[PDB]
């Protein structure tokens, strides 16, 4: 059948072998940890996203990865979060196994292709509202993500926004001072992100460019300003010696950096305010996450606060599969074997005599 038989088709210099219900493959992406392709679902007669990772578990990191994002896909139902419609390996033994397909439906646009659009208030601020949602969709579960970034979010024709990965030529524009400087955090780490992509979106520029974390620290304190003796207090004694030697900035203030003039054109009398996407970027562009503003602050901020419904911003949480996530550590082949289980617990779940 068409949910059974596999095909095999070259897409660039690596072979996609899936099932024939799985059609005119077309690449969509990406770089670093594996190709994705646009295909026509013959069974579900619609468009779907499929993406190949090659040996997951070939190192700690890939493994770990690739396990979580299997795990919290599957137990993740939510609006604001990329669903999982199929997974699946042509591999026919553990000794065998080498690459997993995942299966999502396709959205029309991703977050980076939005951004360049010359955006109003009410699609900016429901973009944003949908990201505080999936953020804290996945907190409520103990999911703290780190790595929230434009090219894993998608969008579909009418706004809807999915965020694609679970958590941290790799891009760290995005990152958290707690994640640059190698510090402890909380919830809100995904919040300096959020303030991120905000700031982006008006205006039409990377906030924080750096060819690497020195560069990335320079640009943060050369605009918000070298943190205060209290923050600096809080840093590991061999990492606050390097923040306290950097020159002293005192930095802009949010009427600087985002001045009226970024903002929609013609736009002094609509229901939302430049004054009140200034006032959020100033509470999520905190250094010191201590007096960053938290997820549920954001949602209820008057920028925001115009869409919330309880449905999606309330929602019940993720249930992880007892104990699945934990912190322990495993060898490269438990973490193929657990990868290869998660694989196979897919057709456990689906096959049947009626
Ligand atoms: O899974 C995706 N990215 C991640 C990834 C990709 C590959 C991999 F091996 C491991 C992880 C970070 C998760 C991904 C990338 C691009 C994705 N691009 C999609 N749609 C395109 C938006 C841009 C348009 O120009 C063409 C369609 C789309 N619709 C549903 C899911 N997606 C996409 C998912």
């Amino acid at each position: 059948s068409l949910d059974n038989n596999f095909y095999s088709v070259e897409i660039g210099d690596s072979t996609f072998t899936v099932l024939k219900r799985y059609q005119n493959l077309k690449p969509i992406g990406s770089g670093a940890q594996g190709i994705v392709c646009a295909a026509y679902d013959a069974i579900l007669e619609r468009n779907v996203a499929i993406k190949k990772l090659s040996r997951p578990f070939q190192n700690q990191t890939h493994a770990k990865r690739a396990y979580r994002e299997l795990v919290l896909m599957k137990c993740v139902n939510h609006k604001n979060i990329i669903g999982l419609l199929n997974v699946f390996t042509p591999q026919k033994s553990l000794e065998e196994f080498q690459d997993v397909y995942i299966v999502m439906e396709l959205m029309d646009a991703n977050l980076c292709q939005v951004i360049q659009m010359e955006l109003d208030h009410e699609r900016m601020s429901y973009l944003l509202y949908q990201m505080l949602c999936g953020i804290k969709h996945l907190h409520s579960a103990g999911i703290i993500h780190r790595d929230l970034k434009p090219s894993n979010i998608v969008v579909k024709s009418d706004c809807t926004l999915k965020i694609l990965d679970f958590g941290l030529v790799v891009t760290r524009y995005y990152r958290a001072p707690e994640v640059i400087l190698g510090m402890g955090y909380k919830e809100n780490v995904d919040l300096w992100s959020v303030g991120c992509i905000m700031g982006e979106m008006v205006c039409h520029k990377i906030l924080f460019p750096g060819r690497d974390y020195i560069d990335q620290w320079n640009k943060v304190i050369e605009q918000l300003g070298t943190p205060c003796p209290e923050f600096m207090k809080k840093l590991q004694p061999t990492v606050r010696t390097y923040v306290e030697n950097r020159p002293k900035y005192a930095g802009y203030s949010f009427e600087k950096l985002f001045p009226d003039v970024l903002f929609p054109a013609d736009s002094e009398h609509n229901k939302l305010k430049a004054s009140q996407a200034r006032d959020l970027l100033s509470k999520m562009l905190v250094i010191d996450a201590s007096k960053r503003i938290s997820v549920d602050e954001a949602l209820q901020h008057p920028y925001i606060n115009v869409w919330y419904d309880p449905s999606e911003a309330e929602a019940p949480p993720p249930k992880i599969p007892d104990k699945q996530l934990d912190e322990r550590e495993h060898t490269i082949e438990e973490w193929k074997e657990l990868i290869y289980k998660e694989v196979m617990d897919w057709r456990k779940g689906i096959i049947t005599i009626t």
